[PDB]
């Protein structure tokens, strides 16, 4: 193979780019290059009060469908990379008339883990409703059948993990579900550093809640494409690299947007995104003996 690190190819790019200060011409070339697909049934008048932003809507061919209801439609997609053995479902912060479709989503897809990425409020607006209790009373969701009681919480520095029971009053059954949240990443912003990024991906990971065993995991923001496609992009390319591929960073996000439209809303998450690759694919842990020697002299 090449004479180079795992990580080598990705580094000597990333020293280009900021050498040449080509951080915003390479997130305007990944803009024009990204096709248009098919949204129709997010256009539906009926579907107008299920949308928190006009401009961002599921494809018609990767969008998830709810099950025995009159009105099948949520604004989430589902992100399929069988490359990586990876599936993600992404969507928007709910809105208060649309909590009980979450829930009945995470229940019909097996979910385990949802991954949080905003806070409730962000520069006085509205960005998500509170669609988890925070002290000890059932919250109902009576349109679809569903009561959630919170278990426990677990507070940190820059992130909080709530363990959840969630209740399907039609099944008699109930479920424990891992809501992972991460409290100090700007809209339209990045996190404070790799190290913190990579640490909370870290625990999502340790969970299970990942693996091919589960439902996919539901990740969210408040419009679902820009932290929810930094989040997703990251963890995809360093489960491929772990595997062994020589991957281009350009090619696996404009295929994920095949998926759900504009994934990584700004140059600067975009850079972020290369940083935290190129940091955790130090951190990988393997049986190559040539491998671990790069680690311990990077
Ligand atoms: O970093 C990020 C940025 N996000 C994000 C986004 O991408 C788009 C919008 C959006 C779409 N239409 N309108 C707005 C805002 C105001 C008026 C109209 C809002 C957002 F918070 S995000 O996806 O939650 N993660």
């Amino acid at each position: 193979g090449p004479l180079g690190s795992p990580w080598g190819s990705i580094e000597r790019e990333f020293e280009e780019l900021d050498t040449q200060r080509r951080w915003q011409p390479l997130y305007l070339e990944i803009r024009n290059e990204s096709h248009d697909y098919p949204h129709r049934v997010a256009k539906f008048p009926e579907n107008r009060n299920r949308n928190r932003y006009r401009d961002v809507s599921p494809y018609d061919h990767s969008r998830v469908k709810l099950q025995n209801a009159e009105n099948d439609y949520i604004n989430a997609s589902l992100v399929d990379i069988e490359e990586a053995q990876r599936s993600y479902i992404l969507t928007q912060g709910p809105l208060p008339n649309t909590c009980c479709h979450f829930w009945l989503m995470v229940w019909q897809q097996k979910t385990k883990a949802v991954v949080m990425l905003n806070r409730i409020v962000e520069k006085e607006s509205v960005k998500c409703a509170q669609y988890w209790p925070t002290d000890d009373q059932e919250m109902l969701f009576k349109e679809t059948g569903f009561s959630v009681k919170l278990l426990s919480e677990d507070v940190k520095s820059y992130y909080t993990v709530h363990l959840l029971q969630l209740e399907n009053i039609n099944s008699g059954e109930t479920r424990t579900i891992s809501h992972f949240h991460y409290t100090t990443w700007p809209d339209f912003g990045v996190p404070e550093s790799p190290a913190s990024f990579l640490n909370f991906l870290f625990k999502v990971r340790e969970s299970g809640s990942l693996n091919p065993d589960h439902g996919p995991a539901v990740i969210h923001c408040s419009a679902g494409i820009g932290r929810s496609g930094t989040f997703s992009l990251v963890d995809t390319c360093l489960v491929l690299m772990e595997k062994g591929d020589d991957i281009n960073i350009k090619q696996v996000l404009l295929n994920m947007r095949k998926y759900r439209m504009g994934l990584i809303q700004t140059p600067d998450q975009l850079r972020f995104s290369y940083m935290a690759i190129i940091e955790g694919a130090k951190c990988i842990k393997g049986d190559s003996s040539i491998q671990k020697r790069w680690k311990e002299l990077s």
